[PDB]
């Protein structure tokens, strides 16, 4: 299938990856480029404060694809505090934005060296845990994955993604103080 | 030698451990109590309704979630200067879908507010009770606590007591992030609920 990359930064070109060897058709827009078409799975590769604007241009394009989101919105002027509300997520913002989307959050949570080599630090496959309201949308995401070096688990409903977000924050404090590094990070374990 | 013990990660040295208190004999507070016996330290165990007669440097509440201002109520002034773990998953049991919890808090922050001269620590929330007793994430990785709190001497004191176990022991901040080690353990417990995962398994922390 065709799979539309917004975002050819670290993750993105990490995500990419994986979609790549799985079979797919992976197109790439950064900053500065436009997209005339997108693809049936959207990954919304992009820092936080760009993620509404961004899906604010595509607003039509977006409507009956899937969505997904991949921010830690950290107030990255203090790494203190997240910049949604307590009670919510990055991903339910942008499912309010994109009500014809069915909006996922994944890779959160694996940070960009797992997937490009597909393991935690050499030790474990890496794992893509994703949260999202419609199991359909996350049943042909995790089959768009099937053939790649990535675990995927099901995360649950998209009111998860604050848990979500909540791991991926704890993730990057531990590897910013040097605890574990950033080829690292948790591996999820049966 | 009454209380004289081998400190496996200080070449076996045989030396005085620490005093340590387990509040709840469940699965949680036995695997915690393993580990401090192993590393060579004294370790008494309370059920919640049992009269705590000794109160050690370290007090663990592994206890649920309702029972910790009880506890933390009847024994608030013997507490005082002392390392209090909260190791809960605060959940809504009936729901298994929120916390019982302010979304922007946690029950350690709350413990914290009620015993202000305790140094209150959020640990072993995100360690399942397999990988406690094993010391490892289903025969795959050294399990790790995550010790989020305040006094930075605390944790210190804490990681001090674990260093002649098998488990890592890692520095989660300050106690603020506790709310997002129960996010982390909220997620863990639906994934195995969900059997994508087991019991003895979990989220392994790799360098
Ligand atoms: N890095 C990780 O290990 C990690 C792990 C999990 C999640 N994340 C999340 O992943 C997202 C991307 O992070 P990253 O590490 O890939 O950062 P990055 O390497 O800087 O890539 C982000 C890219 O997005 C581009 N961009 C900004 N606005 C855009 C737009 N409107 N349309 C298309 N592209 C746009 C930027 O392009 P320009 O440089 O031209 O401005 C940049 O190259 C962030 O939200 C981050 O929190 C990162």
């Amino acid at each position: 299938m065709e799979i539309t990359i917004f975002g050819k930064g670290n993750m993105g070109q990490a995500i990419g990856h994986n979609f790549e060897i799985a079979g797919h058709e992976v197109t790439y827009y950064g900053s500065k480029d436009q997209a005339t078409t997108l693809g049936e799975i959207v990954i919304m590769a992009v820092p936080y404060p760009a993620l509404a604007a961004l899906a604010k241009q595509y607003a039509t394009q977006l409507k009956g694809k899937i969505v997904v989101d991949i921010t830690n919105p950290l107030n990255f002027d203090t790494w203190d505090d997240l910049v949604v509300p307590a009670d919510s997520s990055a991903a339910q913002e942008l499912q309010q934005q994109l009500p014809d989307s069915q909006v996922l959050k994944a890779f959160n949570t694996t940070f960009a060296a797992t997937l490009q080599s597909g393991q935690v630090n050499g030790k474990e496959p890496t794992t893509v845990l994703v949260a999202g309201n419609d199991d359909s949308a996350k049943q042909r995401f995790t089959r768009a994955l099937a053939d790649s070096p990535l675990e995927v688990k099901d995360a649950g409903k998209l009111k998860r993604a604050r848990e979500l977000e909540a791991m991926g924050f704890m993730q990057m404090t531990l590897a910013a103080s040097e605890q574990i590094g950033w080829t690292g990070g948790f591996a999820v374990v049966k």
